[PDB]
């Protein structure tokens, strides 16, 4: 929960990003590491974080490459992929 929101941060900080428009990437972060606790690796979860980038960036206008360094950083995959 903290370790997601510094985990975030992180990679916010390299792209420059403060604001209101923070809430958006600290908010799908938090919905990945929740599918990530309760699905664990394989095509379930990828099924979940392929959905979300795609409503993220529909509603927000979220920034795809952002989307993908924050699943980096939470999975260890930009694609989600975890063993």
């Amino acid at each position: 929960f903290t370790a997601v929101a510094e985990q975030v941060s992180a990679v916010l900080s390299q792209y420059g990003i403060t604001g209101p428009n923070r809430a958006i990437y600290q908010g799908f972060g938090l919905k990945v590491a929740r599918a990530l606790n309760r699905l664990g690796g394989g095509p379930a979860l990828v099924n979940m974080i392929n959905g979300l980038k795609a409503y993220y960036i529909s509603a927000f206008n979220a920034n795809p490459t952002v989307l993908d360094a924050v699943t980096d950083i939470i999975t260890g995959s930009p694609t989600g992929y975890v063993s």
